Parts: C-alpha cells; sequence; structure tokens
C-alpha cells in the first residue's frame, strides 16, 4: 500500500515516517512525527505541476479521518497548509503558472465540497462546487494532458460529470449531462474531443460515445465503439492517438486498442492462465504498461507498445507454475438448469488418481466477484498437491448485474444452490471425494458455506471462516440499531415484512443449527467490528457444539465428534499458519508446507 508518486523525474516515497523524495540518497521534505500522528501511513501524494508543492494525505490506523498536508517544494522542505477529512486532490497549473490545488472534503455528513487552494498571493480557499445530495461522493480526476479537471459526482447506480478548464482554473464548472439515474458516464479528453464511457439507455452495456468538447450534451453524441453486453469495464486508458481498453467478462480477459485518430481495433493475446488484470500508476506517455496475475501467481508485466506491433514481456523474470499448473475453466449446472463458472488450479504433473484435498472458495454477496490476486499461501497448497477452486456463484458480479440482484434478498438460497451444484460438480468430474474437501469462506460467505453446513454436511470434511456473517437474522432484525438500506436490500428487512423474516429464517446458519453430522469447523473471529459481532459467532458456536453434542450421545458409540474451534484476535502469517495447521490435521496430510513468505 506505500504510496508512490513520480514527477520532475525524481520519485517520492513515504519512508521512516517522514516525507521522502527520491531521486541510496533521499531528501526529507517533511517529518510526519511533527502532525503528532501514530503509525501514519502516505495514502496519496500529489506533486505540483511546477513543484513549488506537494501535498498528500496521511492517515493512521482506527480513524477513519486523515488529513491532507501541503508542503512547499521549494528549497525550504517547511509546511504551507493542511486540511482534515479531504478525500481526494489534484493540482492545476493556472495561466499565470500558480501551482492550484484542488480538493475535496465534507461539510459534516450533510454535503461534500470541492475547494481550490491558492498560495502564492494568498486567496487560499475559493470554493468551486458545493453537494446537495448526501447519498453522492465527490471525486476528482485530471485527465493526462491536463486539459479537463473532471469533478465526478458518483453513485452506484448513476454519475454526473462537471468540467473545469485546465487552461482556466478559476472558471465555473461546466456540466456535461444532466444525472439520469440508472446511467454512470465517465470522461476522457484526446483533442478537444470528447470520449465517454457510459451505459446510457441500457444499463447492462457500456459503449464508447463521441462528442466536440464543446457539444456536451447527449442529443449530440454520436457512437464510437461498443462493448459486449454484460461485460466489466475495469479500466480506459487514454492516449492521443489511441485508448486501451481492459475488459473482463466471466473468467475470462479481454484488451481492446482502439485507434481514435485511427478507427480501427485490435485485440491483444493474453496467456491463458491470466485471472485478473493490475493497472500501473505510472502513467508512462508513450506505452500501455498492465500486469497479469493469477492466485497462484505472482504478477507479470506487459506493455503495449502503441509504435509496434507487440514487444509485450520486457520483465526478465518468469515463474515456472505458468508450465507447473493448469487452470481449467469449468462451469457446474445449478438445480434450476443455469452455468455457474467455477474456477479450478491443479498441477500438471499431478498423479492419476485425482483424488486429492479441494479447497473451495466462495463469497456470492454485495456484486462482488472473487478477488484472484495472489496469495502465497494458495500456491504453497497447490505445491504441495491441493486443487483449488473458486466458485462464481449468484449474489456476486462476474456474470452481470442480474447476478446480484439473483442470489439475494428473496432468493439467497439460489446462491446456495450454485455452491452446492459446484461442489458436487468438481465430485462428479472427480478431482475429489468429500472426505478431501475443504470449504473456505469470509464475512458475508460464511452464510452460504454455514448454510451448506447445515444442509448437506455429508459434502464437507472441514470448513475455514473468517469473521462469518452467521446470525443473519438476528442481525438483521435489531432494530435498536438501524439497518443500513444497502445491506437491507442486501438482507430482506425482517422487521418490516414477515416474508422476509420467515425467508431469513429458512437460510439463517444460525437459526438453522440442528443435531445432526457436521463437518469439523475453524472460526476466526475478532473481537473488535461493526459488520459481525462476535456475540453472534460466540453463540453460533456454542449452539452448534450443543447440536452435535446431542447427535454424539445418541448415535457416536465411540465415533470421533467433529472439532468446533473459535480462535479470538484483537498476524496474517500466524493465522494462516493456524489454518493450514487445522486442515491438515484434520485431513491427516502431516506438514512440509516449508515457504518463504
Amino acid at each position: 500500500i506505500n504510496v508512490e508518486v513520480k514527477h520532475g523525474g525524481f520519485v517520492y516515497y513515504q519512508e521512516g515516517c517522514c516525507l521522502v523524495r527520491s531521486k541510496d540518497n533521499y531528501e526529507v521534505l517533511f517529518n510526519l512525527e511533527e502532525l503528532k500522528l501514530d503509525q501514519p501511513f502516505i495514502d496519496c501524494i500529489r506533486v505540483a505541476p511546477d513543484e513549488k508543492y506537494v501535498a498528500a494525505k496521511i492517515r493512521t490506523e482506527d480513524s477513519e479521518a486523515s488529513t491532507c498536508v501541503i508542503i512547499k517544494l521549494s528549497d525550504q522542505p517547511v509546511m504551507e497548509a493542511s486540511f482534515p477529512n479531504v478525500s481526494s486532490f489534484e493540482w492545476v497549473k493556472d495561466e499565470e503558472d500558480e501551482d492550484v490545488l484542488f480538493y475535496t472534503f465534507q461539510r459534516n455528513l450533510r454535503c461534500h465540497d470541492v475547494y481550490r487552494a491558492t498560495f502564492g498571493d494568498n486567496k487560499r480557499n475559493e470554493c468551486f462546487y458545493t453537494e446537495k445530495d448526501p447519498s453522492y461522493f465527490v471525486f476528482l480526476y485530471l485527465t493526462k494532458d491536463s486539459r479537463f479537471l473532471t469533478i465526478n459526482i458518483m453513485n452506484k447506480t448513476t454519475s454526473e460529470v462537471w468540467l473545469i478548464d485546465g487552461l482556466s482554473p478559476w472558471d465555473p464548472p461546466v456540466l456535461i449531462q444532466k444525472r439520469i439515474h440508472g446511467v454512470l458516464y465517465y470522461v476522457e479528453h484526446r483533442d478537444d474531443e470528447l470520449y465517454i464511457l457510459t451505459n446510457v439507455g441500457e444499463p447492462t452495456e457500456f459503449k464508447l460515445m463521441r462528442t466536440a468538447a464543446d457539444t456536451p450534451a447527449i442529443m449530440n453524441w454520436d457512437l464510437f465503439f461498443t462493448m459486449k453486453r454484460n461485460t466489466k469495464v475495469i479500466d480506459l486508458d487514454m492516449f492521443k492517438d489511441h485508448c486501451v481498453l481492459f475488459l473482463k467478462h466471466s473468467n475470462l480477459l479481454y484488451v481492446n486498442v482502439i485507434g481514435l485518430a485511427d478507427d480501427s481495433v485490435r485485440s491483444l493475446k493474453l496467456p491463458p492462465w491470466a485471472c485478473g488484470f493490475i493497472m500501473d500508476t505510472n502513467s508512462d506517455p508513450k506505452n500501455c504498461p498492465f500486469q497479469l496475475c493469477s492466485p497462484i501467481r505472482p504478477p507479470k508485466y506487459y506493455t503495449y507498445k502503441f509504435a509496434e506491433g507487440k514487444l509485450f514481456e520486457e520483465t526478465g523474470h518468469e515463474d515456472p507454475i505458468t508450465k507447473t499448473s493448469r487452470v481449467l475453466r469449468l462451469e457446474a449446472k445449478s438445480k434450476d438448469g443455469k452455468l455457474v463458472p467455477m474456477t479450478v488450479f491443479h498441477k500438471t504433473d499431478s498423479e492419476d488418481l485425482q483424488k486429492k484435498p479441494l479447497l473451495v472458495h466462495v463469497y456470492g454477496a454485495y456484486g462482488m466477484d472473487l478477488k484472484m490476486n495472489f496469495r502465497p499461501e494458495r500456491r504453497v497448497l497447490v505445491d504441495d498437491g491441493w486443487i483449488l477452486a473458486y466458485c462464481h456463484v449468484r449474489g456476486g458480479g462476474e456474470l452481470g448485474l442480474q447476478w446480484h440482484a439473483d442470489g439475494r434478498l428473496t432468493k439467497k438460497l439460489n446462491g446456495l444452490a450454485d455452491l452446492e451444484a459446484c461442489i458436487k460438480t468438481l465430485h462428479g468430474q472427480g478431482f475429489s471425494q468429500p472426505s478431501l474437501t475443504t470449504l473456505t469462506a469470509f464475512s458475508a460467505g460464511g452464510v452460504l458455506a454455514g448454510a451448506l453446513c447445515n444442509s448437506n454436511p455429508e459434502l464437507v470434511r472441514a470448513v475455514t471462516l473468517e469473521a462469518p456473517f452467521l446470525d443473519v437474522l438476528n442481525t438483521m432484525m435489531d432494530t435498536t440499531l438501524p439497518l443500513t438500506l444497502e445491506e437491507l436490500e442486501e438482507w430482506g428487512n425482517p422487521s418490516s415484512d414477515e416474508k422476509h423474516k420467515n425467508y431469513i429464517k429458512r437460510y439463517c446458519p444460525y437459526q438453522n443449527i440442528k443435531p445432526q453430522h457436521y463437518p469439523s469447523i475453524h472460526i476466526t473471529a475478532y473481537e473488535n467490528d461493526e459488520r459481525v459481532p462476535l456475540k453472534g459467532i460466540v453463540s453460533y458456536t456454542e449452539k452448534l457444539k450443543e447440536a452435535i453434542a446431542e447427535h454424539a450421545k445418541d448415535t457416536g458409540e465411540g465415533y470421533q465428534t467433529p472439532n468446533i474451534i473459535l480462535d479470538i484476535q484483537p498476524d496474517s502469517h500466524k493465522k494462516i499458519t493456524a489454518q493450514i495447521k487445522f486442515l491438515y490435521e484434520e485431513l491427516g496430510l502431516d506438514s512440509t508446507s516449508v515457504f518463504e513468505d
């Protein structure tokens, strides 16, 4: 998370709790200690275009709030100004060469606001934008050629964009298009012509719409390029001559190189193991660098040189796991006949007897997808002979908006059905038998893991949960604390409508704990959180033990009892180590899991 900003040809990074300017020799612009903060970590650095000032925002743990500190970038590394609670900021070079800082903070929870800080003649904080609606978030973005500073007013379903001239920082912002509910727009400039990324008209289809910078209304927009329906745009990298569009769909990645000054589109060939895209913020201006990664392979560097056909792998580092592990894309068939993508990872020199411990990962909530970034512990499990699988199930977002809508408020059980289908499908393919199956889930995904434990316990041997959202019904029916509308729409309100109360009762894993055989379950939980009360987990743990205890008393006759383990913490490696030891003990695998990280 270490912030790195390169400008003026010298990079600026935070080291030793002090703002540092690097050409092993560095110059300290500021000492973060003076701010009287504990463990202050720099989240954002923005360097004035003419290097007179540098601004950065500094945050500490256990604080929602952070402060933006402005240092003179002059030979004097002294403080110029500071401003608390700044969400974002950016610099614009005035026509008088005055580097003015635009920044966004919030006047209480009432509204957010954009101010322009002038230092050279002491004009300080002039207001350029004021907010009216607390549900929207104001964020600043300047494009690459600094033609237009953009004020982005955003929500998840809709956005509004206002432009501030990069050649006239004092002018009032100009609205491109008044907000339309359900429509989000992102704006980039090429040559007194704008390209707009938008889902106007059709919510499930993002498209490239072009228009003159002086003719911003929707009615004047033409069509430049369209993406496949329900694909996810992760990024759009604008250049003078072309743009590079980065897309994801399902479990496939695509890169589209689209000429703008030359209307011809080019698709790039990506390797089959890539499961996600890492974007660079080096903003190099005559190349489009990016990295590809997978949960079992550290990020690799690729660069597209708009100039030549292809010179992508400039990186000299490569990992043999590319050839020693295989990435299968195998969909499962649901109870209602739908296809549920699943990503499966296994060794290519694996034995004919494909009956090895299988780890299944599920989230299935809030429209989120499963993060595919590299995790050394997951790779080790594969090196030891583990088969990993990721289930892209209803309630998440990999296949479109309807995937979030389904497997949700009145239909959560569909996410459960998709998880069940995935597990049975893997067993059906023959990767593992139930005795070697392991399931893992986090926070919201714990609902699905819990519910599966109650409905089909014979499918899993051991389950590993982190701070799971288990007692859904009491958490949701807690009228004392108002339920956030966001959640209220991710879990029906049982306090206002009996059908939600009944639907939730039907899937809530706490409520449905019943005397029967269970998988061994290890729970990692924390002392202090807001989303997952510890008392919920403790009650679950106590009730779960009682159910299996009653089961064991009537039918056990010497049979072993599933190990129910609750580990409370106020370190990631310690957590991982404990989880691996738990699973290996349950799976009777022993331990040679030695690694460098």
